[PDB]
C-alpha cells in the first residue's frame, strides 16, 4: 500500500517516478519550536526541489494572508518539512503544490481529504505548471488506493493518453491555479 493509511494535519500525499516506475511519497511538516518564522527542509532533496520548497513556502504564506489574514501561523512559526524515506534522493519541481498543501494543512490544523494525491509545479503566484511521469504517477496512485488525484491542467492530454482501464474509476481534477487545489484538498473551508 503506502506509508500513511490516514494522514494527520500537515501531511500530504504526493507522487514520484524514476525509470523503474512510479511511487507515492508523503510530505511531512511539523513545528520545531513552540508558538519571523523559518523553514528547515530534509529528505535528500536536490537543488530544484529545495527551490520549489522555498517557492511553495512564500506562496503558502501569501495564500494564507488572504484566505485567513488572522492566521499568522506560517509567518511566525518555526517549521520542519521532510520527505521520507530519509536516504532516497529526490529532485524536480513536481511536489510544489504538495508542499503548499502540507504547509497550509499544518497551519490550519486540518487534514486534507483522505485517499487524495497530487503532483504539479507551483509558481510564485500559485499557477500550476505541467510535470512529467503522468503515467507512472497515476498507476502508482491507483495501486496505493488513491481515489482522488490532482494534476496540472496542461497534463490532461498525458492523462487521456492512458488506456481507459487505467483511468476509469478515478476522480481526477485538472487545475490551473493552486486555489482549485485548495478547494479539493479542503472541501469544508
Amino acid at each position: 500500500e503506502r506509508m500513511y493509511d490516514v494522514t494527520p494535519p500537515g501531511v500530504v500525499m504526493g507522487l514520484a517516478w524514476t525509470a523503474m516506475g512510479g511511487s507515492t511519497l508523503f510530505v511531512e511538516t511539523s513545528l520545531r519550536r513552540p508558538q519571523d518564522g523559518s523553514l528547515e527542509v530534509t529528505g535528500q532533496l536536490g537543488e530544484v526541489m529545495k527551490e520549489s520548497a522555498r517557492i511553495a513556502y512564500t506562496f503558502a504564506r501569501a495564500f494564507l494572508m488572504q484566505h485567513a489574514p488572522a492566521n499568522d501561523y506560517l509567518v511566525t512559526s518555526h517549521i520542519h518539512l521532510h520527505v521520507p524515506e530519509g536516504a532516497t534522493p529526490k529532485d524536480g519541481p513536481s511536489a510544489g503544490c504538495t508542499i503548499v498543501t502540507a504547509l497550509l494543512s499544518l497551519a490550519m490544523g486540518r487534514p486534507v481529504r483522505q485517499n487524495l494525491a497530487m503532483t504539479g509545479e507551483v509558481s510564485l503566484t500559485g499557477k500550476i505548471l505541467p510535470v512529467g511521469g503522468i503515467k507512472e504517477k497515476t498507476i502508482a496512485a491507483k495501486r496505493a488506493g488513491v481515489t482522488c488525484i490532482v494534476l496540472p491542467a496542461e497534463n490532461k492530454k498525458d492523462f487521456y493518453d492512458l488506456a481507459a482501464f487505467i483511468t476509469e474509476g478515478l476522480e481526477v481534477h485538472f487545475v490551473e491555479h493552486y486555489r482549485e487545489i485548495f478547494d479539493i484538498a479542503f472541501p469544508d473551508e
